[PDB]
């Protein structure tokens, strides 16, 4: 483990690129466009990265649609492609230390997690696909015996990928991992708030041999992702956001070509907490991590704590011991679990829904912007007691403010849990068989754990939302939809 | 049975005409209706209830209560398996009426009816009956302190919007796999075919689909519409047109997010090659490819794409093979060639054929018949026209086939390919490597060799590539429309 | 419902067909040999029945070979076969009081476990099978681009399935079910102790559309078991029975022609009881089912009850009220929930094993023949408290015989579950979520219930051994993997 | 490297004889060893560990030690692939000294050894590691108040017995598997060939797999009998001929009847039609079907059946394409063919040759060579014969092939079939119909189609049809061999 002293004169040698990545090279935006890369630590500008437009957009889509066309990548066997993605698989983690550094900086992540979370995530992610490729096949149909019926999978062609900026590297690859192993030529648009990870790793994609076209990274703000979502040569979508953006990136695919869909979405997801729970120090640490963890910048965070009534003290006791852990610090520190928000915007926000907390619930824990003097954004873990139908409950506030709710029984905890246009993820904590089994049922989400709260990261638990959390899966195989289109073959012998 | 059989039974038939909600024939709320006309001859069969915002909400509403009530969704597997297999049971014992509905309503011959739409409506149901009870979720291969099981949930209220091409057909496509997973639905069927999707709505019940669980909502464009941007709806499955099918998906998206999944149409390219088999099976194949159900078919075979050292021969083949294809009284159980739906669909084939006539070579066919009938029939079309030309590029949906030459295969493979379209796709060829080489080159969601919309198979998933829709009709795969995965993860120490 | 005397009235007009079903037709054994098919109930001689040898054998076999290489029935659609499989469990349903008639008569199984359970699901296995025919499917290999690689599975060719007597229409469904449904030709060997329902529904079987051959019964004691096991034209044998006749079988396959051999054996299941079951009268109603359910004549008995020390008295006393439910009695009265012992032999075996018990442990109800005036077999439902060391503890009973053993803590019960040659079934009662997990997954068996015993039927479930209770298993799509073989097709293009 | 560079490197290599059981290098019970002998030119390479029962019993009691402990099972799936990568990574860093070992031990060519041999063992042990997390077992659709969960178990201690043309291969189809799964392994490698097994078994601890999870018990017959016969082994994998693999099975049946999986021979046969796609391929590759490792293959493509209008020609161009297998000294890497393994081996297949002298017409080859050596090898060998023929009928295991005329496609699926064995077969055809529906009726595990023995991929299962063995290596159905099917049902209400 390095210090946080080597971490700060890594910081001052580190070079940064900040042009896009496009069909082989690096290559500066059209016309000399750039935005200024500025670190939540301390708003330290950390370099002018390519602002793309069109002409740039253009460029990568053609180059993508080139190389898809001419099977440069697509046309190569299962365990030649799965060689490639295991090499560049292997330079992430040869460059972990800089690809952590370099989220750490962009995007306000403790480095304590970056560098066991975020880049080794990444890694895991692309080589789990690789190993994917050649272990599973299509179908030969039970079919009349005249016939011989085959059932096959084939990649759709251009993917675009829009990624947030609350796990840049980590859902980049979730993204990039399955539909390149697929075949497919990749656009992905890294956030403005984030960029630098997705252009290190087109680099490393390219030392790899990755082919020209197949990965680009187009830097920019929201013009870039609107022109991916509108153009007509782009044959899939895949974005992770909020939802006014993902119901726009929707309706500018339905408008252009069809282009296939698939957000991931915000959350409002309910961690339910029983008289019997096994552990309820576990529980009760479990219960800030699902909230605190990233700064409560996570799609699935357990933001409504609901529990019941007759351990509710006890509870919140071991819960606001467990919050202080968190109290911000410099992520470059490798002691901090609680680093920056990722700018003003987003902090004013969050501080916004703290003030509508202060005049509903119960302030029981934080509640103050910290540091404002180190020029960062930083906010202290901060908790509630609320109704369940209270603002901070129901809206998705993207911090780390948690909405505790009481609840007298199990079938009422399962209604509030559901009440909600959200369903990305749940959880529920109980010791009783059929409790556990019967509830994990019952929650309308994606993801449900029990006894667990965003427990690992295995790659076989496809992930995302029922309602409007999203459409679609990533990780697992069946991610692997996403970016392939079946085809059914009936080839008649007679 | 013969002609004058079906006319008497067609004279006896007692049609039903109301709406089928929440375990009841309903009036459309106000009372309105809208003349269900045949295209046989223009003779009004009944008047259907025309239905609305207050009826789309009503459906709605009682689908959403059953699904949460578990009257349906809380049924062993086993038990809806045997609910459905009921129902198809009941469509089989009344085959002859739902045929003669959909031949009135839809003028398709009832030689087809009886032996493509209704047992194909039957099987679709039986097949996701008996697939219920036989595929299960996945226990993940995760690490020892979990228990990590993937399964797969009903969505829960899913509306379907289909078409008068193949009326209960596609509903069958669409509220089979959707019911044996569960949901609740709502079917919205065509303003221009409402009578078979009505009766199958009280068989239904009859065979013990719960009340709710069932209901279809006659009418136009706005409860369909509506249906799409409604609040409580979980996901929308929709047969028709691309164009239509693009506002769907917005609708989807500016109300709820709700899952939209699209059958759409297409511009299906059918490649005969020297080595074909079977040259007069192919000729054979390739006129029913365009010529059934009066072309009226999205996996039509509208582009006939032969190499040159061929093309003469085949044609003459094709222009024989044509001849089966004259336009008669869909009740006559000889006859191939029924009626177009409507006047108005008439003439946009008419206008695509007047079209042809200017950019092309008219090789046989070509003109509007019987019209002192009251009904719409025009005769099986072919032209002669470069890839280039408007009928060759735009669908159809009528008897009008357009014949491209090419000179050697990967010119045929660029042809086929340079379309918007992607649905199906066809080669003829002997050779072992010719047929797999150009199949896998063929973007299309089926591609069939030495054949043409062969059989009707439940095994094989059938949707667009690119513009002709998104996710897959008939086997498993259909399923995944119309439920969620969900990851659970327990952990035990 | 049929009362009683419905039933004595039926089976006095009974007319029993006792002929082979061979090749299409009846027939007598070359020869005229029979022997006398009694009844246990109360000795009559119900029918005198073909008793098949060499000749009868190499008919049978021979006409299915003929059938399988001509592809009168493997040579047919999956939807064809499926239709026909389907007429013939609809035929078994239609003549349903016949069959379960048959064999209540036959075995002295209740009269209302034979119309409930038996021939109920002998019928619901074959339409499983016929319906999952067109259902699944082969596999299209993720293999170099310039081969299409194909994986499919094809049927064995002639299959002999040799089945006991304590569930004859059950068992032998569970073999012919599958390999029927795959395309063999099967040649049934039914107990010379059971053979009636096995004879009728081959009859059924040619009615609904079976082609002759392809369904055929050779009724007769051990010898044409033999000379199947050793036929050079026999591809796979599926034997359910004891363990020395299993290795026999597996033997003598081996030495003849290497034909697939697939055992299921008997048992010594553990059934576990800890003190926070969930229902303490349900789990000692169930125990008392688990071994006292078909005289105890069932390969899965839960025949080691083990019972933690805390409830052991509390749950001997329930499990005694319990067992007054299985006092013997007729069979065919509706009202009986246990019948007869098979026959003396099997009887006088069952009342040895009891007086082993006697002599090293302490009996707790039961222990006597009862109603020996009949010249029927019966003997009650009986209880010991036994060392896990015991005999009777030990030796598999094959009758209505419980060792109840005591343990302290669970992994002491996990020991005790283990420690046996057997390995076809376990259960364990807890309503803790860890501790049911956490004990099915040690449980070296291949079926394992929580918190039930023996619990429905389901036929997604494979059943089968762990150690010597068997190899491969029945019901679930896994039960075809031994009727056919698999082939890799390699497609090169060029 | 060059012939100079390998005699360099054997005259260097130190050579590992000892037995490794439970983590450690032994020698056998009383010190015994057995002289491993070169069959390049006799020279004794080393003095081996003979084991006995004493042995036998102490590597089954580690293995159920370990097994026990779970120091292996108890591994999560991830920990457990990224040991087996560490092997396979050490394997390939080994591969000189592996190859080099390869072909000393059993005279297989270095071109081959370092190509196939030494790179297909890795790949194998490679691909079931990275497996071991992508697939797992079932969640039932049953009965709600059910929670039905269909898992696989490891089966414990496996035994395998492999044989000595492919050493280090068919080690691996059997331990990369048996390992994946989580299983302890004792491996007993043929007295004929016991060198890379005990190298990969050190590698292997190396590596970080636990002591007693992967033990290696050289010697002859008597330690694989006894392992069959073993009261605490649960499984034994043979491969080997199909008299031994006939023991195997009863060994298991009389003692506690362990699962029984046999990999036995074969005569398979290779079609040849008049319009095979390259018939200058197809020759080149006959030759390779029966020559490649000197027709010591259990799927040596031993039987050609050539259509008889192609005969006479296709004849000529296979005598033409045996040229390049005249055999040589295995430490040269341009040598295709070896020394057969020895002199006992070599009389049986002279024998055999004699055999064909009698009944058939010698085509070429004929005669051992180089006796001057002190090694033991014979010219590729090509007889005509009638179906009949003991050569045509009987596994010979060397470099011998009977050639068979057919005069139509059905004859020759006759003749193919008409076989006990079925491990593999082939056909040469261009035709989409006849290629598909041939192989369909081509009863082997193996089915080539313009190719003979193509390739190495793992995803294709292999194994044989009637008297060629039961169960597949390869592919994920190379699994079921190693674990045991659970069904939990877990009852809520």
């Amino acid at each position: 483990k390095l210090t946080l002293a080597d971490w700060q004169h890594k910081a001052a040698s580190l070079e940064i690129e900040g042009r896009a990545f496009i069909d082989g090279a690096s290559r500066d935006a059209h016309g000399g466009r750039t935005f200024d890369c500025v670190s939540p630590i301390d708003g330290r500008v950390l370099a002018k990265v390519a602002d793309c437009g069109e002409a740039d957009v253009n460029a990568a889509v053609a180059a993508a649609r080139r190389a898809f066309d001419a099977g440069v990548w697509a046309g190569l066997n299962p365990r030649a492609r799965k060689a490639v993605l295991l090499r560049w698989a292997a330079l992430m983690r040869e460059h972990l230390d800089e690809l952590s550094l370099l989220e750490t900086l962009d995007a306000g992540k403790p480095i304590g997690d970056t560098t066991t979370v975020d880049v080794p995530g990444a890694a895991y992610c692309v080589e789990w696909f690789a190993e994917a490729i050649d272990k599973v096949g299509g179908e030969v149909a039970p079919a009349d015996h005249h016939l011989v019926g085959l059932v096959t999978r084939e990649p759709v062609g251009v993917v675009a990928a829009v990624v947030p900026w609350n796990f840049p590297i980590l859902m980049a690859a979730w993204k990039f991992g399955p539909a390149l192993a697929a075949g497919n030529s990749v656009v992905l648009k890294p956030s403005e708030k984030s960029p630098l990870t997705a252009i290190r790793v087109a680099q490393l994609a390219f030392e790899a041999g990755i082919p020209a076209g197949v990965f680009n990274v187009v830097p920019g703000a929201g013009e870039p992702g609107k022109l991916l979502a509108l153009h007509r040569d782009v044959d899939c979508i895949a974005f992770t956001g909020s939802t006014a953006v993902g119901k726009l990136i929707m309706q500018y695919a339905a408008q252009s070509n069809l282009k296939r869909a698939w957000l991931e979405l915000g959350g409002k997801s309910p961690n339910i907490v029983l008289p019997d729970c096994p552990d309820l120090d576990r529980a009760a640490q479990t219960a800030a991590g699902a909230i605190f963890y990233n700064m409560g910048e996570m799609c699935t965070a357990g933001s409504r704590l609901l529990v019941h009534r007759d351990i509710k003290d006890a509870f919140i006791e071991k819960l606001v011991a467990a919050a202080r852990a968190y109290v911000p610090g410099n992520p470059l520190d490798p002691s901090v679990s609680m680093g920056a928000i990722v700018d003003g915007i987003q902090l004013e926000r969050v501080l916004g829904y703290i003030e509508a907390g202060r005049g509903e619930g119960r302030l029981v824990t934080g509640g103050a912007r910290v540091n404002a003097e180190t020029g960062g954004f930083y906010v202290e873990p901060t908790v509630f007691e609320v109704k369940p139908d209270a603002k901070i409950a129901r809206e998705e506030i993207f911090g780390p403010v948690l909405s505790v709710i009481v609840f007298d029984d199990v079938d009422e905890a399962v209604r509030i849990a559901n009440d909600t246009e959200y369903g990305l993820a749940a959880a529920v904590w109980t010791s009783n068989l059929t409790t556990a089994h019967d509830v994990s049922r019952r929650l309308r989400a994606g993801t449900v754990w029990v006894n667990c709260y965003d427990e690992g990261g295995d790659m076989n638990f496809p992930f995302g939302g029922y309602k409007q959390s999203g459409n679609g899966r990533d990780k697992s195989l069946h991610a692997l939809e996403k970016y392939t289109e079946l085809k059914s073959t009936l080839i008649r012998l007679r």
